[PDB]
């Protein structure tokens, strides 16, 4: 399929336009046109904010899924509410594995202890404006042991756990009641592979 | 009075308030800074919270699908941002384009289908709209499946965009193996692998 590779691109230079907690970078480069020639200097503004580790909490026996609720203001302007139904996830720091970063966040965010995890898919949220990459992973868990609201909240990441059936969470995806990238993919992947997974596990 | 809309979530837009939006940087793509407060699940009010948001505009995505031949039309194209975490910045994607004032999702989809793939979309169908990374971007992409005729595959941006026609099954397998890892394509192709027989019957 794809022809060209990293030797077909010459990155002239990069710059940081802004730098707070997250940075916005500038990539200047030239590449192979599909007709064989190189292109002029091309410019692209790239949002650089690290890579993500995701984790789909799935209870094989009960055939349920554990969802995480929280606010995401970014969603405000194009959704009925900034509060979203999500998967477990954290930003991958220094030299951490996605597996660990994912199991570590399953305790913190949903108070669950993942037992047996399996990789799903690794995607780019939007190659057109951000270098961010997400690795999903499916994780076996007992829905029954989820935690609840925190009396003394984490205003940074204030979370409310939601436990629903596998089949339902999926309809919410099809219904548009679950529209963040990580969730839709993971849940879509589950709908296509659940029967095989319930048998492999349990 | 009129009853409140339903929410599969606990709080609505009325439970948070956006104090302001300072601006960190501005290009054709801006980086804004939201300052806001909101209810916590413990029933209390949060102190002021600041968050950097990549304002990137919103897109229109189209999945070129040939029911009768059961093929899909892909677009190959470079996306520098994948350089650092991919073996190649050249990705296989769907027909997409930015939606701007006075334009409907279906319009951009139909327009971009001709200038990127040189295909003429017949019947279209709303599949699903998703948020890329609500934790740092406001971006939103709406998807549609476009009834196409793979033989008609062509194309304007040809030196900047190469079109590939493959069968549904081969495309999906490339998502499974990771040869297709961009959100728009992954979400689209999975949806299709779950509905094709019904879509083929519908457009039959
Ligand atoms: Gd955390
Ligand atoms: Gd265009």
């Amino acid at each position: 399929p794809v022809t060209f590779g990293k030797n077909d691109v010459e990155i002239i230079a990069r710059e940081t336009l802004y730098r707070g907690f997250f940075s916005l970078d500038l990539y200047r480069f030239r590449h192979r046109l599909f007709n064989g020639q190189m292109s002029h200097e091309v410019r692209r503004e790239i949002f650089e904010r690290g890579h993500a580790a995701v984790l789909l909490p799935f209870d094989p026996v009960r055939d349920e899924v554990v969802l995480i609720e929280q606010i995401r203001i970014a969603a405000y302007d194009t959704s009925e509410t900034p509060w979203l139904l999500e998967m477990v996830a954290g930003m991958i720091e220094e030299g951490e594995s996605v597996e660990d970063v994912a199991r570590r966040e399953a305790i913190e965010e949903a108070g669950l202890i993942v037992k047996r995890t399996k990789p799903v898919l690794s995607f780019l949220a939007s190659p057109g404006g951000t270098s961010e990459r997400s690795s999903i992973m499916v994780g076996e868990v007992d829905a029954t042991t989820a935690s609840g609201i925190h009396g003394l909240a984490d205003e940074n990441e204030d979370i409310r756990v939601h436990v629903v059936s596998r089949e339902q969470a999926y309809q919410w995806v099809e219904e548009g009641k679950i529209d963040n990238a990580a969730s839709v993919i993971a849940l879509q992947w589950l709908q296509l592979h659940h029967q095989a997974l319930k048998n492999e596990w349990a």
